[PDB]
């Protein structure tokens, strides 16, 4: 009960930059790679869905096992190290899938390159398992360093979100820079495109940054070897359970009122966020710029242009995220509580999701005066990018406050940090599958386009604000 200094908590929070780099990398390089491999869109949907499913499975099991690690290296360091090593292996397998597939039998003038697709899928599965092995114990290790100090936990998670934004900016700048392959001239082969070579170079830089921020962090911070308390032969803790739902249901039944209310507020928060976070680039390429991936060559060109402009919007968003993360705790304190700031920024999210309709109206008006395939004006561009920028404020709270509150409640109750966070992750990965599988049908139900999902998400965000301000209990 005597906290490790801030220097070590921030050293542990700094690994989020190296983790987020490897994902932000892929925004403008994964789609051309999927085109190059020729993966059928149904198989692509399955590969993508493997993400949230693996988040459902790995997170609680890893949390429950990390809370009982008993290793000499600590409760959290072994899992983080294993996750980073598996990230390295997954990078190696994803970047080189096309070249192996070619050298193993794939034909150059054949659309569906089978062997390359198999290697690609194995790589992403390893990466999913690695990410879900890493995420839990790292924030749990922050919670261990805080040793019951609520303010220290809040500061730790604010810095975690800050480093996430740092890694996002770095990966967005690398992934969108053509001619990066000039670093390694032999990245381009007969089966590897220029974007493939940029992907390889970005993955090299990813392994580099990850080693840099991880080795130093795990040598620099000591992880305290855990000792289990003595037990009888007739105890539940030395008794086997259901393989996967054992940890989840055990978490749910030792649970408190505050944890239930926090999970509800977080689930509604992510049901609000994921429509935009999943369909924003399509909204930009379709509603805002005009054009479809199908149709005449200009409309395909305009769709590509809209997607690029959306990537720039996300860049602005991450910059704003990083700047807000540094003031989260002070602003929350002066407002009289972190959940107060949560509730307040959720209404900003609601209004921002509402502004989408006005942007779309301005774009159709310009398209009527200047032509259907004339593209947007500078005003429509500026407005869409301003929306992307402003939305960075609530995302900073979403990336910090819920995990900190989970940790504080689990410290008061004694639940266990790793498994509390692994169960909190359900309120993120279940809305993800709901939105990804029901967005299209829901939009079609209400006329088409992207906007109905955005209006329902705005209402959900306002409801999240109300509940965070009223039903969510304050910490002790």
């Amino acid at each position: 009960d005597q906290p490790s200094p801030l220097r070590k908590i921030i050293s542990v929070a700094s690994i989020a930059a190296g983790v987020q780099f490897g994902w932000a990398l892929q925004l403008s390089l994964l789609t051309p790679y999927v085109q190059l491999l020729g993966i059928p869109h149904k198989w692509s949907s399955l590969i993508w869905l493997c993400g949230p499913v693996s988040g459902m499975i790995v997170q609680p099991i890893v949390g429950f096992h990390s809370d009982r690690c008993r290793s000499k290296f600590g409760r959290r360091r072994p899992f983080i190290a294993t996750g980073a090593a598996l990230v390295a292996v997954a990078v190696f397998l994803i970047g080189y899938a096309a070249d192996f597939g070619y050298k193993m039998g794939d034909k150059l003038e054949e659309k569906v390159k089978v062997r390359a697709i198999g290697i690609f899928a194995l790589g992403f599965w390893i990466l999913d398992v690695a990410n879900n092995t890493l995420q839990g114990p790292c924030r749990a290790f922050l919670a261990d360093l805080a040793a019951g100090d609520a303010k220290r936990t809040r500061v730790a998670n604010a810095f975690f979100s800050f480093f996430m934004a740092v890694g996002n900016v770095l990966g967005y700048a690398a992934g969108s820079y053509t001619n990066l392959h000039k670093m390694f001239p032999f990245t381009m082969t007969k089966a590897c495109d220029i974007y493939c070579a940029n992907l390889k170079t970005c993955f090299f830089l990813s392994i580099t940054l990850l080693l840099i921020v991880t080795v130093t962090s795990l040598w620099y911070v000591n992880d305290k070897q855990w000792s289990p308390p003595p037990r009888n032969a007739d105890d539940d803790e030395k008794t086997s359970s259901v393989p996967l739902f054992g940890e989840i249901f055990g978490a749910f039944k030792v649970m408190k009122r505050p944890m239930w209310m926090l999970l509800i507020v977080t689930a509604l928060n992510w049901i609000a966020w994921f429509p935009f976070l999943l369909f924003d680039t399509d909204w930009m390429g379709r509603e805002v710029f005009g054009g479809d991936s199908d149709g005449n060559e200009r409309s395909k060109k305009l769709y590509s242009l809209g997607v690029q402009s959306g990537a720039m919007g996300l860049m602005f968003n991450s910059i704003v995220l990083g700047f807000m993360s540094l003031g989260v705790e002070w602003i929350g304190r002066k407002l009289g509580g972190a959940k107060r700031l949560w509730g307040i920024v959720n209404f900003i999210l609601a209004a921002g999701l509402a502004m989408t309709v006005l942007v779309t109206k301005f774009a159709e008006d310009h398209r009527k005066t200047a032509g259907d395939l004339a593209g947007p004006s500078a005003s429509v561009k500026a407005g869409a990018l301003s929306l992307f920028a402003v939305l960075g404020i609530p995302l900073a709270i979403t990336f910090s406050t819920p995990f900190a509150l989970a940790s504080i409640f689990s410290s008061c109750s004694g639940a266990g940090q790793g498994l509390s966070l692994g169960v909190l992750n359900l309120a993120i990965v279940i809305p993800q599958m709901i939105v990804s599988l029901g967005g299209g049908p829901f939009d079609a139900l209400f006329g088409g386009g992207n906007l109905p999902a955005f209006i329902v998400a705005a209402i959900a965000a306002a409801i999240s604000g109300v509940l965070a301000l009223t039903v969510l209990p304050s910490p002790p």
